[PDB]
């Protein structure tokens, strides 16, 4: 199984880990990001694991397939939308889901790309805003990693 | 061709950015690393683009031949080793090499892997220290950061 892992960072308070693996037929992302205000933060695969611009240099969504922004549970998705991550009110979210679009290998590996924590809630292109169809209209970015290979 | 890109950053004022692109049969190198004691320093891909503990969880040099450890221009050498990168009085190094072993695709890709910038030179397996065969004895991490895919 490849197993992969990403430490966020960025203009904000926001840090964590983020493990990946291949688990039978999908990718299991796990982890925890803290410094969150309380409630839903958009999580993305972002196309490029480019740091020379802090988290913009990271581009857009990972969206080999030509498709819209969308939930993970979507058809029509970008194969980087992962929906949100929940805050509590003690400003940490713990991750704890499984991806069919979210590949390790082949030709949409997301080794080497960027995993994203964003400032606003990912309206999950259903918030009716120009850019939901885009981005969820999730707003800035709080930290960002590039997505390694580990043991 | 591929693109990736590489942010050097640890515990120590040494930063930088390198390019890597696939351009012929070989990948080219490029890039500057400042902040550094004039001299020769150890430069190396590493096998995990793992930052959960600083530059220490990069782990060995990428080695996917079982090969022991040498200078770029030999056939027993790490698939990472690029051998120094020469600081000048100022500090600062530039990066300019072509490398076949380095590869941005197929089962050697150095994608989501590390770059490491060492303390001390990299006596390319011939420094008659028990580390020479190992790292080229060169010390430890000033800097490090996980290759991306870039544009
Ligand atoms: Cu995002
Ligand atoms: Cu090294
Ligand atoms: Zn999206
Ligand atoms: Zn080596």
């Amino acid at each position: 199984a490849i197993h992969a892992v990403c430490v966020l960072k960025g203009d904000s308070p926001v840090t964590g880990t983020i493990h990946l693996k291949e688990e039978g037929d999908m990718v299991t992302v796990t982890g925890e990001i803290t410094g969150l205000t309380p409630g839903k933060h958009g999580f993305h695969v972002h196309e490029f694991g480019d740091n020379t611009n802090g988290c913009t240099s990271a581009g857009g969504h990972f969206n080999p397939h030509g498709k819209e922004h969308g939930a993970p549970e979507d058809e029509n998705r970008h194969a980087g939308d992962l929906g949100n991550v929940v805050a509590g009110e003690d400003g940490k979210a713990v991750i704890n889901m499984k991806d069919k679009l979210v590949k390790l290998t082949g030709p949409d590996s997301v080794i080497g790309r960027t995993l994203v924590v964003h400032v606003d809630e990912d309206d999950l292109g259903r918030g009716g805003h120009e850019q939901s169809k885009i981005t969820g209209n999730a707003g800035g970015r709080l930290a960002c990693g590039v997505i390694g290979i580990t043991k």
